[PDB]
């Protein structure tokens, strides 16, 4: 056991998938893992084991920010035997021709965020996916017939940001995605050796939009959901 | 409705108790709240609101981390009257003469978070409680004859640090709890213009020490909330 | 004798009220102290120590800007036994409801200095005064019959300031005056292990006009001087 | 014709190879390309540009450092009508596994640069290679039986450091290899609208020991340019 | 009169000498000028004018530190019609060969103050005296048969720093003297558009308390002061 | 030999003129000296040894950017015994006086490269020419009738800039010239023990495109060698 997750050795895969809010990560157990267990339930992070399609599997949530999301996967890494994150979210876009219900591949992640300079001595960390992890899931939806969009995505602190220009400049840099996690997991993965992706589907525009519907949402929700259990089957081979 | 809170304008006291774990709202509800109502469920982020000796009183979680804390409180003063935050956490020690079990107040919270920099044109802002809260909870504390230490709280973004001289620097300079939020709760306060104190149980020291019975961590919990609890009555005179 | 204080352990009292001017030492020690002999004249910086309602109380000049305070602060703490640091100044105001004569306690002090980033790792320590020190001013004050304001000063390192898009940003997180010390001050007292507060009266209004009184002013800077002076007493018990 | 490259729209390619070395750009040009013409000798900066199986190709040296690359690169892009840059160079290895004469193909690229923070407002850019040219670089590898390495480069502004204890930091956080250019490209192809990859040789083990090679070195070498080329060609279709 | 200066224009000489110590102001009035006027008094700091073998030259205390001398090197430009400001301070040295009582000129200044950074949006300033005024000090000097180092000073805004491995930094890189103005005088010189330069004699080592008597001392002081008033005749030709 | 010079311990005087284009040191070679040998092509970084009125003196390109220079500079302190160095460029003028072809000599060089930060613990380091060699280059200009300006350089890092607001920001703060060497060569000398000065000409204004012809161009380039050559005999005096 670990302060946050009250479980052992084993009791996770060696891939976990991570919802930010985890009523999803519950949702995703149901939904798609066969021989389902409950593995963690301290500060109701429900956490979760079971199989997809004989490959052993987690999810888990990790919370809202960088900070939060940084406790769980450090923990899982190093307690818990775990090799691969893959964060499973939603995301805020700015570019135009990025649309509601995308799904965006976070190769990188840029930050507002300190914990990097904290741990590269003030220098810039390039906050990146592991590449395999990238590609796999890039295939997974293409076998799908979704065609995700792979790039930068920003983790944001402050969510209700009092920097309004700041998105301008994420537009001109060719930002898909603005969420509140990947660059954390992402430093986390460099600090103690192992391998992360952020997957997120676009369930926001910071400039129009219009809006969607709850089936709509909840069919994007478990494409995302696809696309990354199927990504890890081809990172096996 | 806000985008993390499933509730509407009155639904919440302008005074909010708010424990980083949703589950000891939860148990602060049942245990010292009359008349409790569930106001939230949203990702699990448990919130109630009922009364304490006449005095309307709402408790809901935050989550671990400034990015969490923030987008509660924010929404919570913008959007459903909030003019009080009380966070009621635990906190990690680093002076050998504060004590596993002490109550302290966070009259101020450093940080190593750099969102009061993005607030504040990178300079420095002092995180500050508000003062009438301060010495409501002092007071509060001496009439049921617990003696709170009062003074800087550390809101770090990396519970788990990979600069740990740190701690020494935290030691040196006077900070009485290593915490994750304060400095960002007082960081909203004053961006938005409502009021804030951040009261934590020390439940580790980070050099020895020994640790604690499940009785024991219960009792000062259970004196924190009615610290907290007590120090708003006195406020609203 | 140290570098800058030509005067020996036990010529300060253990309390030593400090204003930027050391002619208004001399005045405070003339109209506020019996028996008041002066202790210190290197460089102009006038102190004296004398007796208040008879309690042993020194009072001295610190000179304009962080780095001057911070020599007198210092020395006094580590080679007079020197306690407690009351600096008793002016300070500008940036909130429309803060009005010339206010009395400002700050209980926080905010800086655009590098002096306390040098000492604490580049991260935000929140420059603090004693809370014990800052309530027995707020109850001084109450006897005599003023309101102090407590909140947040700005310790400025530029007077004039480059550009003063600042002062609104000074005024959205709720600054209550602008001065150019306690910051500073907070600094060493807590690097040297010793007590501080800042009391301001407000001298002037940065926003508008600025439409202005008598003297009058005196006698709010003489009140400020008296709570002072009596919140040493209620110190004491 | 730009102030660095006596030219017209026409004389490049759509894609350019990029040494840091002039002369070796005219190794490639005249090693690898057909009907291979001088294009730009401004600063002894030579272009050259030809086919490769067929498909227009130039191939120009950059200089050494970011400030020269992020000169040629702008340039080729916004006056030249270039789509795509190849840098294709030489790094140092810190870490263990990693040996002379591996192929490191830089995903992404930290730095301890200012030029990513002067144009993202002082926060965190991820400077990342477009993620399509990645997987062709890999590709064109694995059918040329070569495993490159996809990982992080570190674009150091010294070659000369003045303290090596940034070369654990970076053997720490997984960084394949230190070269001096990556970033800035990956950052004016992100402010100028194209894509960019960077492939090195591993040149030098900065860690040991360091026991060295034959040429050998030379056949690396060409497989390095010839990844590169094959990669255009996948890219093409 | 301007807030920190009761006298008129006229009162002031267009170059002013600055000692921080105000009561060595007075000695140079006494000692080197004849027709000697106490022109300011506010807040203790003593400003003279006089003559000089005709010429008219004022002397006047700017205090310790960055912000006070900012303040009065500021209002002596813009109010005072002061064209050359020549600071006459002491410094403490740090390479070893630097010995008590040697003359420093400083060409440049560094700091560890923001000031600068704050004008210049977060980059390095050079912070430089005016090129004719150091050449007129140098020839000054040696026509006075007087040693003097030009040179970087280091001005502090920590007297007693926290941070003693900076002192090696310092020596490094090859810094003559540790003061607490140079820097920040030049940076007003340059946001007013005035000229100035900063002498000073090496009063300690920091890294030594080394010994000398008041017949030396003095005469040092008064070999820096006679460079000071030479330097000006000879920019008058 | 080092890794960037292919030559030995003689080849080089212990001065040398370095222009950022290589083809400028050979034109410099042709035109000024006698018995001028190449004495490296490394990359193409032409460097020659000749005599100058019978001085040996040394010619080299430095590439484009504070990391090239400071690679090719720090080479030929530390294995070639050069002890003084000279750029001899090209700059931008932000200054509306300051004309097309005005020979500028940097006494200080601004830079909003992180280089000098990462030398000087993140403060202000002044990176500042030797005294003496400005003093021999104003000097030498003035005997050969050539108006020449002395201040501060600022040194960029991106010719093409994103922050065109910063050249106001250089204009308000006396810049002379803008070229993207200076303040690396100067901390360089600092950091190996020599001495450096640059020198350049006004090539264009950042804010027009201004025109000249190829006769005028050479005739002040030419007139920049003058200063520079004779300013060495000068220092050999
Ligand atoms: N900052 C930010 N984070 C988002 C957005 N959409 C999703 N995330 C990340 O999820 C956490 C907030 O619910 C957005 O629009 N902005
Ligand atoms: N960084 C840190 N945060 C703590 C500690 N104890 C409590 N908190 C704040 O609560 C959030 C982590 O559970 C501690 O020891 N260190
Ligand atoms: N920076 C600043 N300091 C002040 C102000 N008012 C008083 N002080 C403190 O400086 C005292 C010297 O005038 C103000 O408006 N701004
Ligand atoms: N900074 C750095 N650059 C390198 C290294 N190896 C190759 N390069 C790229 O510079 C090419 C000029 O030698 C290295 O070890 N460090
Ligand atoms: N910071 C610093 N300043 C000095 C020293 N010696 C002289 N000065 C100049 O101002 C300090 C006045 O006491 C020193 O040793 N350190
Ligand atoms: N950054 C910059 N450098 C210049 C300019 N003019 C000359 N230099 C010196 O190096 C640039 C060579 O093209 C300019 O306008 N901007």
């Amino acid at each position: 056991a670990t302060p946050h997750i009250n479980a052992e050795m084993g009791d996770f895969a060696d891939v976990v998938l991570m919802p930010g809010d985890p009523l999803r990560a519950k949702y995703i157990a149901e939904t798609f893992l066969e021989d389902a267990r409950e593995v963690n339930n301290v500060r109701g992070m429900l956490g979760f084991t079971g199989t997809y399609k004989g490959r052993k599997i987690s999810v888990m949530g990790h919370g809202m920010g960088i900070p939060s999301c940084s406790i769980y996967t450090k923990e899982l890494i190093t307690d818990f035997g775990v090799k691969k994150i893959i964060r499973v979210g939603s995301c805020g876009a700015v570019l135009p021709h990025v649309k509601l219900r995308d799904v965006v591949i976070g190769m990188g992640a840029c930050t507002d965020s300190k914990v990097n300079r904290i741990r590269f001595k003030d220098h810039d960390f390039a906050a990146i996916a592991d590449f395999d992890m990238v590609r796999n899931a890039v295939d997974a939806a293409k076998a799908l017939g979704i065609d995700a969009r792979v790039g930068n995505l920003f983790s944001a602190d402050l969510f209700y940001s009092p920097d309004g220009e700041m998105f301008d400049v994420m537009e001109k840099y060719g930002i898909l995605g603005v969420e509140m996690e990947a660059a954390g997991i992402y430093g986390v993965a460099a600090e103690f050796g192992a391998k992360a992706l952020t997957i997120c589907t676009v369930s926001d525009h910071i400039r129009t939009h219009e809006q969607t519907t709850a089936a709509e949402r909840q069919t994007t929700f478990n494409d995302m959901i696809k696309i990354a259990l199927e990504s890890v089957l081809l990172g096996d081979k």
